[PDB]
């Protein structure tokens, strides 16, 4: 009934903001509309997998508030296996290597790969992080899709094959759907491809023990009964004196302060009272999420690693279901499986298929990448396709359609009355991952202490110390790869 | 409580379609969010203006539907004024002119203004109406915006910005904002360029005598208390043996069939059980409608058609407030008018300046366009920013960005389970017009009538018998139209010459 602050959504973002509430002494209600907590994170016990991540699962240095939180719950990360070689699978053939970019040989391809991704940084430079619609060029970038810089860029196919492959597993939508501004954005805002493509020091060296829903689980279980599962609102009124929050099975809740901690377009769900301001009326009509199924295949022992693969696979071409894969085994080297993501189209495309019939194609293509017939031979396989959620709306993240970010930008977290807005998206570091739901929910959280005025208003930002257990090396390049030619640069000199 | 049908939202699609259920000795029951009937058509009435129409309001040939409905409701139309010359106003200066295309005089720029039109009706002639997505090229087609489409296209940049402000004037949005394939479809399935673009023969044509308003309000008036105002849908449960839908007041209704007749996206406001299957789930979340603010200048005479103008205005330019408008006067000649549409990003950057200084804009800029300090005096104002409406989410209509109409598409007007689809949007006829609303409400009012066994299924698609008050003139083209050649193409036969 009666509180402080309702929380609407309890993924890592609304569980944040709510934890740090209640430990500043104010009665904190979150209103949850499935029957568990967790949200884009979701993670599956039973007696075969022992635990996996369905979901969001992946950190790694930079990512500090996800794993400051995730200590003082009691949680602990393992690395994800990249002690032996990397696959890129290009025209039917297996190429192994090591570092985290996919090598190339041929001279002129080898200058346009190169500026292809010194390329993305260079104009990542010139985006503010925390305003991007503020870059020197945001309308032109804007008012492009990345299918489009992709074909001015990249001068060779195997460039922009790999290129296309990049934001297809990044954001889990075509290049001819997404904004180039926003894409360079996003890619910016995770420290510089480098470290958003990266296992070893990047965004994908580690995983927790247990599984990442337990950081919304642990959160749940210090609330108590002030986690209401099956609680869907449907009914905001801001009219009065305090706050009404309406849900789906007519409970009513009454609070001074409101955070919605869900998916920008999943606000549509919620009927205002006042009706909401214009610009947040439409831009919660025009930034969708991306399309993924996440599958994982288990075997009954890690055969890759005896042929000196770390079971890391980079697929080039529309034939393949996967385009990249992960070693997800164990820390202890048991419950061996193979983490795969079916993205955008062919999520689409594939999700007709039945259970059985997906499992046959991963296996029969892992087979052919790896070159071995034990692939064939799996014990178990888990997945789950997020565009199917009414309450995620697809995965990762939320992505914004050409012309999108720079009209409608500034409207993300901006304050509608009492209600301060939280969730992945509205962070400005590793935003669409689960370090920007906890940088997302901590900060609407603060926000709101500031507007009771129990804090000053630079204190509504805060900075992170580093990980002493995960820290960050720095990004490093080369004197050729910062100054080599691009390919119509090595044509003007001719 | 309990019926054979619940209609979700009151807009011409729903009132079409019970109109059509009721009439066939069905219990239906309208449920509309807001505290009328209309939706995105909309009539004000006040002493100052007698009528006008804030939202959906031309109607002309081809669109039979609207107008035998509207007949048979006892309405009338009238022409819209295009006796004088029209203004195409650009760089600063304004170029009076007859017929639907403003003309150029430059040859080659005559060339690509031919070119571009011509190509778009070539092109759309590829795109079947109720399938865009199965077009032979409807993949490199839909992976492309209009903005994409057009650098290619237009080797002029006279024809360049024509085109620009076409896109921006049919589709309320940036010609980087919406997908190539989507557009093409759009034009093509309203009859082309020159029908959709036309005043006399074309789009533009009429209005109704005491506003398009009037249609919603007199099938509610056949309908009686069915029709339930401030009764927003929040919930369908689909799990039982009837459906259930409930709204926000706390009521229940239980039916046999569910029409859903609101615009795709604000489906989303409704809770589903089960859940929507992936495909619709996701759809609605990838297609808004544009941005528009419709507003009309009054004044104390219409002193435009003293220097032969008709009102109609095609204005050109970042600095231009409104880029298109029309006579809005009273056919009885009183109530003197310009209407005018504010589209796309300009309705979001004037939507933070007060009433009073749009109006001073849009005065000061009709002042230069007609060469006419009377402009400066105007006695009246009436607007409407639709970008505002909860229970629209903008105007005219919904658009689709890149990608999403060939993924996507299908599952617009496909049934889930006993919920059919209406609305304006699912139309394959002037979808985006109140044509379109009465065409999609009909059909999926009849694919209930088959679920029930009450019609054979090739009456659910039923063609309609043209209007003998509204003919319509065929679209023609001349011979020089017909083959002469692009920019690209006069280059080619002087390289083949010379060689
Ligand atoms: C799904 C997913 C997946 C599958 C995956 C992933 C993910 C996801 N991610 C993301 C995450 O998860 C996120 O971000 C988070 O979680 C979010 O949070 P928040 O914000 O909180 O939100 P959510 O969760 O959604 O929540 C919300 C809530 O609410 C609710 N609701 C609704 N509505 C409502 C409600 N309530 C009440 N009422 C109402 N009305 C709901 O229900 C919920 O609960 C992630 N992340 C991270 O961090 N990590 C990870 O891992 C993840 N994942 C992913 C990743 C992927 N990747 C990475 C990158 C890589 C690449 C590489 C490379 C490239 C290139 C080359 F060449 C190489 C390499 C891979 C991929
Ligand atoms: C808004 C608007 C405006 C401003 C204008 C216009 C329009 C609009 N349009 C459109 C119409 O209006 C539409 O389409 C219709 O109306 C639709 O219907 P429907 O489908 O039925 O839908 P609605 O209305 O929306 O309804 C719905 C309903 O529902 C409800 N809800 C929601 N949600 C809910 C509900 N309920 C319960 N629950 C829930 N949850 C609501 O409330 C409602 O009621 C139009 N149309 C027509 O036909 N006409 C017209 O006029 C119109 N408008 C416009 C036009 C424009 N334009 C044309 C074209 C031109 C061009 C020219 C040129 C170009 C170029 C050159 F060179 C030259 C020239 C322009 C203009
Ligand atoms: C040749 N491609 C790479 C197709 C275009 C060059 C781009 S650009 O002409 O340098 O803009
Ligand atoms: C010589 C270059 C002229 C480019 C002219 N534009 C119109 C910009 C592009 C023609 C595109 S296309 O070449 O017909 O595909």
């Amino acid at each position: 009934n009666k509180c402080d602050v309702v929380v609407v959504g309890g993924g890592i973002s609304g569980m944040a903001a709510a934890k740090l509430l209640h430990d500043s002494g104010l009665n904190v209600v979150v209103l949850e509309a499935r029957d568990r907590v967790g949200g884009r994170t979701y993670t599956l016990r039973n007696q075969k997998v022992k635990y996996v991540d369905l979901g969001g699962s992946y950190v790694g240095p930079t990512q500090n508030r996800i794993l400051r939180l995730a200590k003082e719950l009691g949680l602990e990360t393992y690395k994800v296996n990249e002690v032996e070689r990397l696959i890129h699978h290009v025209k039917g053939k297996s190429y192994p290597f090591r570092g985290p970019f996919p090598p190339v040989w041929n001279p002129i391809t080898y200058l346009d790969h190169n500026n292809f991704w010194r390329t993305m940084d260079d104009m990542g430079r010139e985006i503010p992080s925390d305003a991007p619609w503020k870059a020197p060029l945001a309308e032109e970038w804007d008012n492009m899709t990345m299918k489009e810089l992709l074909d001015k860029l990249c001068w060779t196919e195997s460039a922009k094959q790999l290129a296309t492959l990049f934001v297809n597993l990044c954001v889990t939508a075509e290049t001819h759907e997404v904004s180039a501004l926003w894409f360079l954005w996003y890619v910016k805002q995770c420290g510089g491809t480098t470290r958003i493509i990266s296992t070893t020091n990047g965004g994908q060296e580690r995983k927790f023990v247990g599984g990442s829903g337990q950081v919304s689980e642990r959160i749940m279980d210090l609330l108590g009964d002030r986690v209401k599962l099956e609680r869907p609102v449907i009914y905001i009124d801001q009219t009065r004196e305090n706050v009404l929050v309406e849900t789906l099975n007519h409970e009513m809740y009454e609070a001074k302060y409101v955070i919605s901690a869900i998916p920008p377009t999943l606000g549509m769900k919620i009927h205002f009272n006042p009706p909401l301001p214009m610009m947040r009326n439409q831009m919660i009509t025009r930034v969708p999420l991306g399309s993924v199924i996440k599958c994982i295949v288990y075997y009954k022992e890690p055969f890759w690693r005896k042929k000196d693969y770390c079971g890391t696979m980079i697929i080039d071409g529309e034939e393949a279901p996967v385009a990249y894969t992960l070693d997800d085994t164990k820390p202890e080297g048991n419950y061996a499986a193979i983490m795969g993501f079916i993205l955008a189209h062919k999520a689409r495309k594939l999700a007709r298929l039945t259970k059985e019939e997906r499992l046959k194609k991963l296996c029969e293509l892992y087979a052919k990448v790896l070159g071995s017939l034990e692939a064939l031979e799996p014990v178990h396989y888990e997945e789950k396709n997020w565009c199917e959620e009414q309450y995620s709306g697809g995965c990762y993240t939320t992505y914004f359609p050409p012309g999108i970010l720079t009209q409608y930008g500034r409207v993300l977290r901006q304050p509608v009355d009492r209600i301060y807005f939280a969730g992945t998206e509205t962070a400005t570091h590793w935003s669409g991952y689960m370090e920007g739901a906890v940088e997302a929910g901590e900060r609407a959280a603060r926000e709101i202490l500031h507007a009771m005025g129990k804090i000053p208003e630079d204190e509504i930002w805060q900075s992170e110390p580093e990980s002493v257990d995960v820290p960050a090396q720095p990004i490093t390049t080369t004197f050729l790869e910062r100054h080599l030619p691009s390919v119509p640069g090595l044509l003007r000199l001719i």
